[PDB]
């Protein structure tokens, strides 16, 4: 067997080759169903979506026909809704009224359609929300009770704004914009750092949805909000400055406030009172580190909070009456008084709790059901507690009055909130997961008595949207078709859907469904097509898609693969090969997709004349709780050993893979096992390419690490075996082998683990290249033609081998 | 010519060999203090710091009245202090007293006072404190020595060493305040004043105490106070003040403490005193405070202040007469304006330009006042023949036509004084050295002046003597062979000498001086005794040849040449260039290179040609030969070293041109960017250690000297700056490689940093290595040099690379 050498390109030359190859917006999204309710017009609803038509991610609407040519396809033309000469991240919407509310830019701003006001045929100007405010409103929020009344957040503090009345007032002073961030590090409505980044919880205020009549003929809106207190937090810099938890150091100092707004009848304030809770949020809901999601019952009854513990092995969901709050008051004696008002039976309420010797993946399905009994609550919830795979589980909850007393003086038992469970039907079951992150929630027809949502079921390659009845669950319809991987919406009125689709082969596309039922059965379920909102590009000429492989593991599961095979293959010939590696958890690289935009690059690879490789190692997601589990405690540990044994499956069973000439090249968690790659499997891997690595688990979140290595104090021995940094002595001593790449401005993985690695390369003499970027498309074109050059100088070319 | 190939070995190998090959503070700031014992045998204690891997610390040795001249005495150093349960030192004569700070602590002993001559260590005494922080900057009050000053959070303090009373005298800096919001700082030095005119210390001991009515006395302190308010901030992994070229300097003022003691030595009182009119009205264009002091007897305070350009010198005399009392208070500021009379001016005694720059030194010698209107005074200059010589000038302290009292401004020459006299005490083609510890010694009674210069050759440093009254005969006392660094005992009858050259490691000797009974102004030397002997010929290391070549340009300039050990006859080798090539250095000199450069050893006995060449712009050849890149930096220097190497090639056929680097730090990181942009031709692969590249993130004090405000020269800080030039560099990789500490506080990273963001956005390749924070470093560093060179540079496979 002879080897392969890839062309010797010269600097000049690689550079003209990715110019030349060279040569992403946003699909639409956001989806909402408005009827239009005019039966003598063609249109049963219209649909408003975000897109990109270089452009203003901005608003669409296109009208859905009461009737389609079945012998033809229907194209939805897609209609501006704004009248325009930044983007927009988001929108608000308020089913009555017809109001729109969104950012753009600095401006908050707003329109009408699809309300009592009647539907537009042409683009509206955006009405700005004025403001004395001096910086940028962030996250607003309509008020579902009365959309005069919007939020919004401004230097750390809630504010209101009626767009009818021009009124504005602040809400919270728990922070003053013109300080010190180690003198100031309050906050109210803002979710920190490490709920953002590691929990995906973005707001932290929730409009109450039912207003409360006044008996003079005014109203009371309300609040919940978290308020945090970050002064505790670590802080650290960049090239300015922002509180960020370490592992095993202090998360926020966090709590639940309400503000309670009193409005008259011709809308004006009367008074606005901030409520705090009746006992130090830590007296009430003891061991809960993170409040990971909150938001309200529909007629706003109680508000609702999912709670963890900072080992996120337990999970509580909480009701929590607005009773709970009593005024923010000064003097002692009149605040006394409040508390003895408050009656013993308004207490928390756990609805519901579970726990794990693995952890708690948070996500976003929670659905409660109207009160048919004020002793009881029904939802519906997802976990992987009961068979290590997330299944949707219908539950009823006894609102029992709890044992302890505050007018006692005691303090409570862990258990005293605790409610006892009626029912805890399995709606779903089996060897797939239920999809609840990154848009896939679910979507309940409560007529009908089904439910809509994503899934592994068919395999673990695609996602799938599927309906099945919460009453007496059997038969789960699959609603998508197989060839594809779906991200799917339903129309909250349940007799539509729309997929956003891809195979390996075919580059994004998005569609619309009509959902019918048989008359003779309800419970039944079929989808007809009835029209194209996005036509898919078609496949990409330049782009030849990888094979999708597996193979049965020493481990115990499957693990699936993607091949890239050299462009013009030569018989008798063995290739240099290129792993690319994520490999860490809350990520699937290997699936059904298309592949062809992101991953353009290792199609490049293969057409100069390497094999590329990717590997789903255990710790992958979308394969149940057990498989992600394997590296807990042991991150660093398993995942080279998956990553090699998937390279001898290949190499055994195809002979152009050159086992003697192995590259590795990965980002962020692949960076780390690029390293970890090089240290360990020195045989197996010459190069390692690390780009933003971690190389310190110390030096990394709390939320994130705590979650899978434990805290540092209780696992020493793996932080140890784990970090990079602390095992510099194990790389080569000779060079051209390791390569580190990295932002200078990065805040998710800081620079200071390549900085921290590189003092203990220097202190192990050990070698290694590096590569900073900065500050942007000039960045990117650097480093891919940086890499190429590095693989053909140090693996791929003639001149590689001769060097050794 | 058959191309040589360097043993191409492997990164475990290489770092073996530099281990192997890898297998100490000298006596300095010595004091003379005479025995006065006729009975006993010693003439002189001499006191020195030094390390004998330790402390640097205080020790003495013996001079004897008498030596046996057939032998050859080896002085013992004595450890004067006894280890605690020193980088320098104050003293004073007339009690004997050591003032010192060791670590945190500032501590103090006797000896050679009155109190006698310790044969035994004796134990540091701490002045106790009630300051949180650490004290910086002590000093003995001349006047007093129970009296220290020193430094706490940027603010003076006295402290009572018998008494243990302590007290702050100014009140400019909160330590507890953020570092952005609290800019003030008295008797300290700031950034640039450290950093590119070595002024360390910012406040000066007025040397006499005026005696009051009851008893008592008044002492004064001279310092500086400084608002960096307006000044650039920067931030390094604290943050500080960095006046970045074209940018706002500090704003300075003078001050003075009057310290009221009573006849028991308590304080009565302290008078903070502000100059009577504004710095900027009194001091009219001046930028810098470079140098200050006091006359001997104290009747004046003395500064050495230069201009924005740093074009213009002035010597100001500052009587005590023109502070007054801090008065908030309109009423009583007017009273005590008025009861200061007109007759009381600030007397510039001196003032010169040039059309090149001013170079600070620490030449300035005052006679005592012998007449009430004129000053008398030695000072040095390069203003009149553009080399620096010794003059002897008398200034007449007339009376000023300005008058505070008619409400006016001070016209640009009401304080400057007459000179009555300026006679040169030395002139030819050749220097005074003024800085890095040279200096001149005054004999007042034979009336001569000590001082080292380059007459006998650009390549050594001699000590020469001459009459100040009738200047003629200059006397070189060391000798030839050899360059010398050395000190006068302040008796003049004794010198020491710190000296080496190429073949031999440094050495430091005490040498006795004597006169001819006919004739006390003819000096002679007598070798007395050794402080310290030479290691003798380094076995392992094999020193390079002083070469110079006759430069189109028309200067002699001078080079190194390490030629390949083991040379073989009709080969052809690889060449590094090593260089700086900047202003206030000269590499190529004779001196021991054995310690600093023996790694360019090391290459050469890896078959490496090694040159090093000073180019124009470098020191010791004169203010012409310095001024040649004015306004033009990076445009010149590699001329020069590419004409010596062509020079050195057309000589030597063992130079292979089409296998040449280049590497330096600092100005030479500079130049070895600016030659691999400029000349790719001649050059394969540019090593660049902290390299400035863009001349206006470096320093007001540094730059504007030599390139003038970035407004004035549009065209050389484009030229002169690599960063704004990033598509001048090679599309081909593997001859660029940039080298940067990510603390440094003199060339900010910062340089390297956008340096990358333009080779980036060019499409250019680069290789780096990173030092984050240490002997671990060095050794990596040359670890990857040389493995880099080899790979790159001199082997087969790097050849083949091409
Ligand atoms: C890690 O999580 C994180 C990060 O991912 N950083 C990062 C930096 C730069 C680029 C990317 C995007 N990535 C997309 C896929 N490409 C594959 C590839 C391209 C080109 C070639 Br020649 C081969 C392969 C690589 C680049 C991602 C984000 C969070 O913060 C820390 C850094
Ligand atoms: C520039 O002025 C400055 C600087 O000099 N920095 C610096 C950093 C690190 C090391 C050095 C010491 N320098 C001594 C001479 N060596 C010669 C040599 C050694 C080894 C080999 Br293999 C060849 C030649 C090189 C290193 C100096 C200091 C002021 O601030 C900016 C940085």
């Amino acid at each position: 067997l002879e080897p392969f050498y890839v062309e010797r390109y010269s600097w000049s030359q690689l550079k003209k080759l990715l110019a030349d190859t060279r040569k992403m917006a946003k699909a639409p999204h956001d989806f909402m169903f408005v009827k239009r309710n005019d039966p003598d017009g063609p249109h049963s609803d219209r649909i408003y979506y975000l897109a990109m038509s270089n452009r203003e991610n901005t608003l669409f609407y296109s009208e859905i026909p009461k009737t389609i040519n079945r012998a033809a396809v229907l194209m939805l033309s897609w209609k501006p809704l704004l009248d325009l000469f930044v983007g927009i991240a988001s929108y608000d919407y308020h089913q009555g009224s017809g109001t729109f509310l969104f950012q753009a830019g600095s401006g908050i701003y707003h329109v009408k359609d699809g309300g009592p006001q009647g539907f537009t045929q042409q683009p509206l100007r955006p009405n700005l929300v004025e403001t004395s405010c001096p910086n940028i409103r962030m996250d607003p929020k309509l008020c579902p009770a009365d959309p005069d009344w919007i939020a919004f957040i401004h230097s750390n503090d809630i504010w209101i704004s009626n767009i009818v009345t021009r009124e504005e007032r602040r809400l919270t002073y728990v922070h003053n914009e013109l300080a010190n961030m180690e003198e100031d590090a309050r906050s109210a409505g803002v979710a920190t750092f490490v709920l953002q980044e590691e929990f995906d919880r973005y707001s932290g205020y929730w409009w109450c949805p039912k207003a409360e009549t006044t008996p003079s003929g005014g109203k009371i809106l309300r609040i919940l909000y978290e308020e945090n207190d970050e002064s505790e937090v670590e802080i650290i810099h960049v090239t300015d400055s922002f509180r960020y938890p370490k592992t095993g150091t202090a998360n926020p100092k966090v709590t639940f406030k309400m503000s309670e707004i009193m409005i008259d009848a011709e809308g004006r304030i009367i008074d606005v009172i901030d409520k705090e809770l009746i006992q130090p949020f830590e007296i009430l809901f003891e061991g809960v580190e993170y409040i990971a999601r909150a938001g309200w019952t529909p007629e706003g009854k109680y508000a609702w909070s999912i709670l963890l513990d900072r080992s996120q092995t337990r999970l509580q969901i909480v009701l929590i009456s607005p009773e709970l709050f009593i005024p923010v008051e000064d003097d002692v004696m009149e605040r006394q008084r409040l508390i003895e008002s408050v009656p013993d039976s308004v207490t928390p309420l756990i609805i519901y709790e579970e726990t794990t010797d693995i952890w708690i993946n948070i996500h976003d399905i929670f659905h409660v059901f109207p009160q048919s009994h004020e002793e009881e609550i029904e939802f519906i919830f997802a976990s992987e507690c009961k068979t290590g795979f997330r299944h949707l589980y219908k539950i009823t909850s006894i609102l029992k009055e709890s044992k302890y007393k505050r007018s006692s003086g005691g303090l409570p038992a862990p258990s005293d909130f605790k409610c006892p469970i009626k029912e805890e039907i399995a709606i779903t079951s089996g060897e797939w997961e239920v999809l609840g992150r990154h848009g896939s929630n679910i979507q309940v027809d409560e007529v009908r008595r089904l439910v809509y949502f994503e899934g592994t079921k068919d395999s673990p390659l695609e996602h799938h949207l599927y309906v099945v009845s919460y009453v007496n669950p059997g038969e789960v319809t699959r609603l998508t078709d197989r060839g594809y991987s779906h991200s799917c919406c339903i129309s909250q009125h349940c007799d539509f859907f729309i997929s956003k689709y891809s195979n390996q082969k075919n580059p994004h596309c998005v569609s619309l469904y009509k959902l019918s039922s048989p008359e003779d059965d309800p419970t039944c379920k079929t989808k007809e097509f009835w029209a194209t909102i996005l036509d898919s590009a078609g496949p990409l000429p330049d782009y030849t898609p990888p094979e999708i492989f597996s193979f049965e593991s020493t481990t115990g599961f499957t693990l699936y693969g993607m091949l890239y095979k050299p462009h013009d293959l030569q018989p008798g010939k063995k290739y240099p090969t290129v792993l690319f590696i994520y490999g860490g958890p809350q990520v699937q690289l290997v699936n059904n997709r298309f592949k062809g935009v992101k991953y353009f690059r290792l199609n490049t690879l293969a057409s100069l004349g390497y094999v590329v490789v990717v590997i789903d190692n255990r710790g992958s997601c979308h394969r149940g709780l057990k498989f992600e589990g394997a590296f807990k405690y042991k991150m660093g540990q398993i995942e080279i050993d998956d990553q090699v044994e998937g390279l001898q499956y290949l190499a055994s069973r195809y002979d152009f893979i050159d086992l003697d000439r192995v590259g590795i090249h990965g980002w962020s968690y692949g960076g780390y096992l690029s390293l970890m790659a090089l240290m360990q499997r020195s045989d197996i891997f010459r190069v390692a390419i690390a780009g933003a690595p971690v190389t310190l688990w110390i030096f990394y979140d709390t939320g994130y690490t705590e979650r899978y290595m434990g805290h540092p104090d209780q696992n020493e021995q793996g932080y140890y075996l784990g970090s990079v940094a602390m095992q510099a002595e194990k790389f080569p001593s000779e060079p051209n082998r390791l390569l580190l790449l990295h932002g200078f401005l990065d805040e998710n993985v800081h620079f200071a683990h390549t900085s921290i690695l590189l003092s203990f390369l220097v202190r192990a003499g050990k070698p290694y290249d590096l590569q900073i970027y900065p500050q942007v498309p000039e960045s990117g074109e650097h480093y891919e033609l940086h890499l190429l050059h590095y693989l053909q100088e140090n693996l791929g070319s003639r001149i590689a081998a001769l060097k050794v």
